[PDB]
């Protein structure tokens, strides 16, 4: 199977989840989506502190289960998240430190996993452990006061609970390997292994944007924690502006390492984000797919001119011109600027440097013409492995009008359907 995300990674014994909202299971485009392309899963808020265990010693697993069950049911396995952090904890949690707290952690911890036992692929057992002060050391909270081997502790209280779980540390900001964070956190797991402290895996949350920027030495940072002899994940991937290039040099560098278990993406649509703003996710708020989808997928099933199959002639902007409105046709190849297309991490077809392939509309035989580039989903294409191009906006394939040939045919918006007047090759 390669037509889906989940299934595609599947090939190489992977898993490529989502974070599902239960406020969203009633969302029929949310689970059409969630349902069809994920095979993971990982509660976004369910099964933290104060959603698990909202007054001490009362447990409530309502919304926790309700986003297992469904996961479950339609196939995914699940990441427990998260069982000990300074991050959203309950009113009772909060006031409490020392020897009460650990113990509160431990009873927390036995009460979380002892639910779900043997239910749980993975569990953060240990998240955001480290601060971003740049010194490499261990973040100033109520848990860490409790003192340094809180970790260890939660590690070796999680392994009990439920043998059959991977267990996890959890962090941001750790991804490039030249980060004073991400050496304290390597020195921790480095640490544990050798003195047997019972970690399998180190999950890396990969929120990229231009604060902190995804960099090709994600891949060494993750050999060498697999070189520790812990199984690595991306878990709560998310890439500001949702760069093509991005998302796919990610899920090739986890492709790269035979200790990745698999990757997921924070959220469905870029409306269901927590950082919408960012447009960071693989889904529209349309429901409709990105650019950056086509080259997850494309990466997950194995990795200029832009010539029509079935004419032989290429995208052509007629008589070089550079006017708004200026519908595009075939014309015989050439190596003119007004044949010269460029495929930007936004989806756009660029030609002349700023000028967009642009859909006029979204029906069939809608006119595909350039315009000035300026971000709309009308001006986004993916390139499909088939040699279809497929309009974001519109959800149509570039067609040859009427199947012709010859110089001047012109081309526009149609229903896909494989024809050879629809299938593109770059040459
Ligand atoms: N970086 N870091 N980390 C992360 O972040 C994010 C989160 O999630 C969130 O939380 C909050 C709420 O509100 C929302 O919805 C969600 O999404 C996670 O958990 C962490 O880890």
């Amino acid at each position: 199977a390669e037509s889906t995300l989940g299934a595609a990674a599947a090939q190489s014994g992977r898993y490529f989840g989502t974070a599902i909202a239960s406020g969203k299971l009633g969302d029929s485009a949310y689970t059409t989506i969630a349902s069809r392309e994920f095979n993971m899963v990982t509660a976004e808020n369910e099964m933290k502190i104060d959603a698990t265990e909202p007054q001490r010693g009362q447990f409530n697993f309502s919304a926790g289960d309700r986003v297992y069950n469904w996961a479950v049911q339609n196939g995914k396995q699940v990441r427990g998240h998260t069982l000990a952090w300074h991050s959203q904890q309950p009113g009772w949690m909060q006031s409490l430190s020392g020897s009460t707290l650990r113990q509160a952690m431990i009873d927390h911890i036995n009460g979380v996993m002892g639910h779900y036992k043997g239910k749980i692929a993975q569990w953060d057992v240990v998240s955001h452990a480290f601060s971003d002060d740049g010194s490499g050391g261990r973040r100033d909270s109520n848990l860490q006061r409790t003192g340094n081997d809180w970790i260890e502790v939660a590690f070796r209280t999680a392994r009990a609970a439920d043998p059959a779980a991977k267990l996890c540390y959890n962090d941001y900001n750790i991804e490039n390997w030249t980060w004073a964070k991400t050496q304290g956190v390597y020195n921790m797991v480095r640490d544990f292994k050798q003195r047997g402290v019972p970690i399998d895996c180190v999950g890396f949350q990969s929120h990229f944007n231009s604060g902190s920027p995804y960099n090709s030495n994600f891949r060494t940072t993750l050999q060498n924690f697999a070189a520790l002899g812990v199984d690595v994940a991306i878990t709560e991937l998310d890439i500001q502006g949702a760069s093509s290039s991005t998302y796919a040099a990610v899920t090739n560098d986890c492709l790269a390492v035979s200790r990745c278990l698999g990757i997921t993406v924070w959220g469905v649509r870029d409306t269901d984000s927590w950082r919408s703003g960012d447009t960071p996710l693989l889904f529209n708020g349309d429901g409709s797919k990105k650019a950056a989808y086509t080259a997850v997928l494309n990466a997950l099933n194995g990795g200029g001119q832009i010539k029509g199959v079935g004419s032989g002639r290429c995208l052509d902007v007629p008589n070089a011109s550079t006017t708004d409105g200026t519908q595009v046709q075939l014309y015989d190849c050439h190596s003119a600027t007004n044949q010269q297309w460029t495929y930007t991490d936004a989806g756009e077809l660029r030609v002349y440097g700023d000028k967009c392939l642009d859909a006029a509309g979204t029906g069939n035989g809608t006119k595909v013409q350039i315009y000035s580039c300026w971000g709309g989903d009308n001006q986004k294409w993916r390139l499909n492995s088939d040699g279809s191009i497929v309009g974001v906006q519109s959800g149509l394939c570039l067609d040859a009008v009427g199947g012709g040939t010859a110089n001047g045919t012109l081309i526009q918006l149609y229903s896909c359907s494989n024809g050879s007047n629809q299938r593109w090759t770059r040459t």
